[PDB]
Formats: structure tokens, C-alpha cells, sequence
């Protein structure tokens, strides 16, 4: 069985470093994370000082 | 990083108060609560006595 | 078996009322109507005098 | 020729309020409104004090 | 208020069975497990010796 | 000119008899059924004893 | 209220054409048919003589 | 960078002529349009004496 | 077994005339060519002289 | 580099049969077949003698 | 109120730097930007040199 | 005629160098490749040793 969880990560540089963020996040706390797809991406630009790029990532991990 | 927990409020008054009552919950049980974008939305009828408006939002929260 | 007809709602006062008033013709005609569902939501301006909103419901009842 | 603005409404009171806050900035600005379609709702919680609805709508208004 | 928690079963045999996999899974492990909804279903052919089926939910369970 | 009737079969062994279901209903009661379309599926679980498949169809069938 | 029924109208002209065909039957039957949304359209090639244009249209009439 | 213009064209003809009733709109306001994507069609039966196609396209020109 | 070919037509003239461009192509290179289902709908303004309808079909034929 | 074929299989017996049918196919003229991803089911009812379902999935192969 | 204008950014180096010469364009002409959402993302290659990333992104400002 | 081919791209770098991989491909064993729509991205994490990332394109060549 596979588990998802729905994440955004965020980064000042790339959408693919946004995707990284979500998924090194879920490395930290999760056993078996074994893929991630991109759901949504955008940009925070009026809410933080340098623009911040957000990719939100479904992340897929093994149950047991 | 953001995370999302998928929930469904319910009211007998309104979509916009079956929205707060998931967004309760969330903030019941969750630190960083910051924004909810509803998905769905829907009426049990003849499963109750009373008519109940369900609203189902996906609610951010930030992690750490 | 359930089947679902498709109504839009209409109200002077609010989306939920626009569902109501839906599900209200639904129950005059058919019987065990047991959920409906919102798939759409809209407000005509420039073709009635006040404000009308609108909320489109599949609205479903029970067989037999 | 109908064109339409995408806008959100925001209100600390309800959904179909946050929708009128958007269709009465339209109505400010451009002539002959004719109707507006929901695309999506949602609620910041952690960027006000008060909870606030945000309904975004389509609002199509007729040109000449 | 209901949860949703977005899970794979799989199957050799079927997309029913997968999706029972996925469902018993969650009724290990959460109280008041009510619905399922299916979102996506495959099949892994490269990466198995058999065929497996693939049934994505979302399961719904009450809180409390 | 087809018309389409939406129906949600049941079945307590599998999806595709739940689609069976719903097909069956419709050839009760419609001459020159034609067609169905999968457009939902899902499991009842806690409001039933045993789960029951859901499918719901588009169900067309020429008119005439 | 509005309620909308699912008709899949056929020419061999054109599109335009065959979401007429849907209307003209749904204004033969019904009353007060105000408007339609086109939902889809196709061509059947392989089980007709000539290319026959299909276009399936919600058709929505006021109810009274 | 393109900006895209979100308009319905409207004929009594024809989807394609609706199309091209926005499109005639945007180059008579709007240098460098460049292409048009349709996005909604639908007909307005009970509002007009004759049908009226209506075509929505988003329609995308160069900026400069 | 059918598949399917995603072919988008031109036409100066229609989309309905652009669906059979992309149609004519298929049944000269495919046997058995069996029906199309139109998944988009576009017009080229400024790479073109005279406008160019685009219809993007799926086509499908019977294998063997 | 993966590609993906667009695929419907039939079955008289069930919509996992069907897209067993259709993915069969790709392994008989295709190698390195590696997942399938379902896309519509759909149930043939008047254009053949006992119901015929059908999966159509996208059947994804690694290229080399 | 936010309004959002739907704008697609080239670049010959990434999608990330697509989306940035939209938000670009955007904060040249507007005052307060506060978040963009991508909403598609392609690539030109046979109307152009080089192969020229293109990132259609709603870009949204806050209205006063 | 356009026609198009579903290909899925991979990198260890970025999603704008797996769309690049993709089109590679398309270009190595097509004539006249003339764009390429993304549709899905996603990021392999369990079956390989580095993540890699994954861009899944239309890539759109023109017929003759
Ligand atoms: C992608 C993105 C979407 C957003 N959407 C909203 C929104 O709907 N409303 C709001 O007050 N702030 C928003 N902030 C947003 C920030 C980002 C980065
Ligand atoms: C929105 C809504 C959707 C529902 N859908 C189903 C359903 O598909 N099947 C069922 O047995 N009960 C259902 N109950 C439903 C109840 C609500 C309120
Ligand atoms: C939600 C909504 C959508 C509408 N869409 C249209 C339309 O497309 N064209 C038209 O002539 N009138 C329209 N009227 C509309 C009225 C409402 C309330
Ligand atoms: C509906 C809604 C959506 C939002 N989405 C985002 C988002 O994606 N990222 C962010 O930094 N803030 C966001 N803020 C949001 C605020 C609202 C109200
Ligand atoms: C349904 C399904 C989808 C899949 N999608 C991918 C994919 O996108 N990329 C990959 O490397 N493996 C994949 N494997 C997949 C396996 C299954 C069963
Ligand atoms: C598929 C499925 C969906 C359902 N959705 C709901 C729902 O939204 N709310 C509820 O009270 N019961 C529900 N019951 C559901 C039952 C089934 C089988
Ligand atoms: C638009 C269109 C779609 C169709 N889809 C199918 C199908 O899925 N399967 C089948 O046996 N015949 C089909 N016939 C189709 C005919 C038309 C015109
Ligand atoms: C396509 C189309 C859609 C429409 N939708 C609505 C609607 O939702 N409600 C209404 O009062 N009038 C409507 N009028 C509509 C008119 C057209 C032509
Ligand atoms: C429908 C249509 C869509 C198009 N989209 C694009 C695009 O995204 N970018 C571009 O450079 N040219 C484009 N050209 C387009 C041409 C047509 C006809
Ligand atoms: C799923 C399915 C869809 C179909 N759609 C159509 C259609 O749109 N028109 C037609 O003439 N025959 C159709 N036949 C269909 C057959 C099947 C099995
Ligand atoms: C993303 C993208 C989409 C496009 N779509 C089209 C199209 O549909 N037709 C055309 O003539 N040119 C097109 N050009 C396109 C260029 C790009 C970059
Ligand atoms: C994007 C992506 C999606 C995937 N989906 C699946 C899947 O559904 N099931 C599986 O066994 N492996 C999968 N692998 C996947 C790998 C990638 C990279
Ligand atoms: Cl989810
Ligand atoms: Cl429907
Ligand atoms: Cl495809
Ligand atoms: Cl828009
Ligand atoms: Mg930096
Ligand atoms: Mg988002
Ligand atoms: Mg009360
Ligand atoms: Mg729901
Ligand atoms: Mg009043
Ligand atoms: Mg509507
Ligand atoms: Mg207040
Ligand atoms: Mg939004
Ligand atoms: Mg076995
Ligand atoms: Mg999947
Ligand atoms: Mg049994
Ligand atoms: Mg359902
Ligand atoms: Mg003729
Ligand atoms: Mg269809
Ligand atoms: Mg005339
Ligand atoms: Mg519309
Ligand atoms: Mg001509
Ligand atoms: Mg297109
Ligand atoms: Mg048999
Ligand atoms: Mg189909
Ligand atoms: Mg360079
Ligand atoms: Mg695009
Ligand atoms: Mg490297
Ligand atoms: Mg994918
Ligand atoms: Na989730
Ligand atoms: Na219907
Ligand atoms: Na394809
Ligand atoms: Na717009």
C-alpha cells in the first residue's frame, strides 16, 4: 500500500528546487518515499522580500 | 514547507460555517494553521433530520 | 440504484439558500432524495434587478 | 462581445459576501455587469487576525 | 468533521481487490474508516513479476 | 439524439457489477439503451455492513 | 429553479448543426428551454455512411 | 510575454463565426494578436428571439 | 482493441471543416478509422494570413 | 524516455479484463512495456450482443 | 479585491525564468503584485532559433 | 496536420531539462517538430539511486 501526503516546498531559485524542498522535508520524517508528482506551482512575490518559488508536490511513500 | 490535511466541516447553517468547522478542527489539532481552499461542496439529506451543508477544504499548515 | 437530476438554484441571499432551493423543488417531485452535490455557482447581475445567486446541484435520490 | 476580469472578493463574513465584494469592484469600475461565475474559494487564516473568505469569480460584463 | 487520508492498494487480481487493499489498510489502523472514492487506477507491469493492479482512494474516516 | 440519465449502480462483489447495476435499471425502464460511461466510483462502508461498490454511469440511449 | 437534461444532438453538417438537432428536440418536449452548454463532440466514422458530427449540449429550461 | 483577453464572441450562424466575432473584437482594440483558444461554447435560446452561438475564447497578443 | 492518434486539422474555413482535416489524414494513412472525439479548438491569427481554424482530435481505429 | 500509446481493451467480462486486453496488445508489439495508466472505462451496450466493457489506458514503454 | 492578468513569459533558459519575465512584465506596468500561479508551461522550437520555454502564469495584484 | 507523441523526459537535474530530453528524443526520430505542452511532471525517488526528474510532453510535429 502507498501512502501520499500533499506538501508544498519552497525555494528562492527554481520550481525544481521548490519540488526538492518538499521532498527532502518528507525524507525527514517518512520510511520509503519512492516518488513525487507535481500538483500545482506558483510564486510568493508580495509576502516575502525575494520572490519564492513553490512547487506542491504529492509524495508517495511505501506502508510497513 | 507547507503541508495539507484533506477535511470535510459540516453545518446545518452553511457552506461558509461547514468551511469554519474543518478549519476548527484543523486549528484544534495543528500548530500554523495559514490558509484552507475548499474543494467540494455538498448537502447530506436523507442520512440526518436536518438538512447539513458539508464543505471540504484542503488546510495548509506550516511545518516546523 | 440512485439517479441524479441536475438543478440550479436560485436565491436573493446567498449561495447556501440557492442550494436550498434546489434541493426544496427536488423534494416537491421526487421522493428519498438523499444528497446533492454543488457543481457550480454563479450570480446573475444584468438580467434581474436584484443580485440573484445561483447554485447548481446534482441532486440525488434513491430508486424504488 | 462579453469580456471577462478574474477578481477576488474577500469578506470576513461568508462566502457569497466575499463574491458581492468582487462584483461591487467591477460594478465601480466598468459598465453594463452582467453576471459572474465562481471559480474557487478559499479562507486565509494566517496572514489576517480574522478569518477572511475569498471568492473568486469570473464577472463577465458586455462591451460598448 | 471527516478526514481523508489518499492511499494505493494493489492487486493481483483486480481493481476491486486493489481498492479493498487500500481500504483495509486504513481500517487496521483508523477508527470510523465510512467511505472510499477512487481517483486513479494503473497497473505496474515492468517493475513486477505479475501484473499488479493499482486503485488510488481517497478513504474517509469521522473524527473523534 | 441520444439523451444520457446519470445513475449510480451498487453491487456488493465488484465495480463492474456495480456498473451492471446501473445498467440493468436503465434497460427496466428505457427502450434502445446504447451506452454507458464510467464517470465516478467509490465504496460505501459505514453505512452499510458489508462495502458495497459504487459506479456511477452516464447511461445514453436513443431516442425514439 | 433550472434543470438541465444531457442530449447529444447529430448532423452530417457540422457541429453548430448538431447541437441544434439536440435543442430542436429538447424545445419539442420541453418548455421554456433558455439556454445550452456544449459539454463535448465528436464524429462517428466506422458505424455510419457518411461522417455524422455529434455535439452533446446540457440543455437548461425554467421550471413551471 | 503574451496577455490573453478572456472574450465571448456571439453570431446567429455558427460556433466558428462566434469565434471569430470575439477575435474581430480583440484586433480592433489590441495590436499583435497572434492566436485564439476556445474555452466554452454554448447557445442562448430563451434571453434572444433567434439562437445565438456563443463562442469564448481566450484570446493571446504580443506585448510591445 | 482501438487506439488512438491525437491529430490537430486546419481549415480557413471551420472548426467543424478542420475536425475532417485531421479526420481525411488518418483514413489515408489508417485502416479502420472508427470515430474522433474533438479535445481542443484554437485559431492561429498572427503566424498565418488568413486565419486558421485548428480542431485537435483523438481518432480512433480498430486494430488488425 | 518513456512514450505512451493510447489504447482501448474490451472484455465481456470486466473493465480490469479490459484493460488487460488492451495492455496484451502493447506487449505483442511493443517491448519494454512498463505501466498503464487507466483513463475511461465505458460499457458498449447496443452495437453488440452481450455488453462489452472497455478500458481505455495510456500504456507507457521505455524507449530503446 | 485582487484581479489577476493572464500573462505567458518566455526565456531560452528554464520554465522558472519563463514565469519570471511574466512577473516581470507584471510589476513594469503594475503596483502591488503578490503572487502568481502557474498555469501551463510549453516549449516553442519550430517558430523559433533556439528552443524558447514558455510559463503561463495568472499573476495576481492587489486592487487601490 | 500536427500530429503529437506522449513522451516522458528524465534528468537528474531539472524539469526544464527532462521536457529537454523529451523533445531530444522526438527531434532524433522526427521531422518538423514544431512545440511541445507539458502535462505532468513528477520526480522518481525510490527506484533509482539519485532523484530524477520526470517531464511528460505533447510533442507536437507537423504531418508531411
Ligand atoms: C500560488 C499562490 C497562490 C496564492 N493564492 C492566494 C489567495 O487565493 N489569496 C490570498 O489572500 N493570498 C494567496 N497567496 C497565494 C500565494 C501563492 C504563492
Ligand atoms: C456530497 C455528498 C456526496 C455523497 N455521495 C454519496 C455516494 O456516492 N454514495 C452513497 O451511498 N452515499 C453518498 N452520500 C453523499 C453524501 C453527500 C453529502
Ligand atoms: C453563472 C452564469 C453564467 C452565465 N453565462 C452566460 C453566457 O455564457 N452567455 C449569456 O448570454 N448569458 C450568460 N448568463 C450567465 C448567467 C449566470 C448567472
Ligand atoms: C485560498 C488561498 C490559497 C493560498 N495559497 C497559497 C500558496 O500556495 N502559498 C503561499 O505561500 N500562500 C498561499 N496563500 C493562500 C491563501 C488563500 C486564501
Ligand atoms: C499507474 C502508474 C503510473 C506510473 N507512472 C510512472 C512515471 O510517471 N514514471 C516512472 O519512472 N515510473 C512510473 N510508474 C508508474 C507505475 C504505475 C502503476
Ligand atoms: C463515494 C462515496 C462518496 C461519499 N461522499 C460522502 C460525503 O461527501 N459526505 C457524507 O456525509 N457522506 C458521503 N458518503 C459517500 C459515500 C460514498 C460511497
Ligand atoms: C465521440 C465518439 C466517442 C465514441 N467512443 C466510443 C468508445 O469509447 N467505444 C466504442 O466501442 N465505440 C465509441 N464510439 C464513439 C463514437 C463517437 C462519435
Ligand atoms: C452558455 C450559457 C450559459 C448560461 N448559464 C446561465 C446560468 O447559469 N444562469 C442564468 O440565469 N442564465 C444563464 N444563461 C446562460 C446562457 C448561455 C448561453
Ligand atoms: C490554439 C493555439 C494555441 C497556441 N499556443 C501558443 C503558445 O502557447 N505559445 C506560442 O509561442 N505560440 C502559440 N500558438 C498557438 C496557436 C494556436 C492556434
Ligand atoms: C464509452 C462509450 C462511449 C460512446 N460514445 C459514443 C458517442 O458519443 N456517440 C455514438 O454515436 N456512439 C458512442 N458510443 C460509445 C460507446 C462506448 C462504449
Ligand atoms: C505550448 C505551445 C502550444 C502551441 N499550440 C499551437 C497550436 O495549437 N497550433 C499552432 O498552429 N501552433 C501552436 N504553437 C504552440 C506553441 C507552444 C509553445
Ligand atoms: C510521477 C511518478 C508517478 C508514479 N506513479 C506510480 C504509481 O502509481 N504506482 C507505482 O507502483 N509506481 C509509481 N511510480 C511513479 C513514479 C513517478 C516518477
Ligand atoms: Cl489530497
Ligand atoms: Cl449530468
Ligand atoms: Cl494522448
Ligand atoms: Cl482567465
Ligand atoms: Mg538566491
Ligand atoms: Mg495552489
Ligand atoms: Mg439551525
Ligand atoms: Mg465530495
Ligand atoms: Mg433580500
Ligand atoms: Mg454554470
Ligand atoms: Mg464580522
Ligand atoms: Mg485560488
Ligand atoms: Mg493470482
Ligand atoms: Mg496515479
Ligand atoms: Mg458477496
Ligand atoms: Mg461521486
Ligand atoms: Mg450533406
Ligand atoms: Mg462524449
Ligand atoms: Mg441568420
Ligand atoms: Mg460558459
Ligand atoms: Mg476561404
Ligand atoms: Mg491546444
Ligand atoms: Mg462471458
Ligand atoms: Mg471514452
Ligand atoms: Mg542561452
Ligand atoms: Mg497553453
Ligand atoms: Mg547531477
Ligand atoms: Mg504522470
Ligand atoms: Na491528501
Ligand atoms: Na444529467
Ligand atoms: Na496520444
Ligand atoms: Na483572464
Amino acid at each position: 500500500v502507498f501512502k501520499k501526503v500533499l506538501l508544498t516546498g519552497t525555494s528562492e531559485e527554481s520550481f525544481t528546487a521548490a519540488a526538492d524542498d518538499a521532498i527532502d522535508r518528507a525524507e525527514d520524517t517518512l520510511d520509503n518515499v519512492v516518488w513525487a508528482e507535481v500538483v500545482d506551482q506558483g510564486v510568493e512575490i508580495g509576502a516575502v522580500e525575494e520572490r519564492t518559488y513553490q512547487t506542491e508536490v504529492q509524495v508517495a511513500f511505501e506502508l510497513d
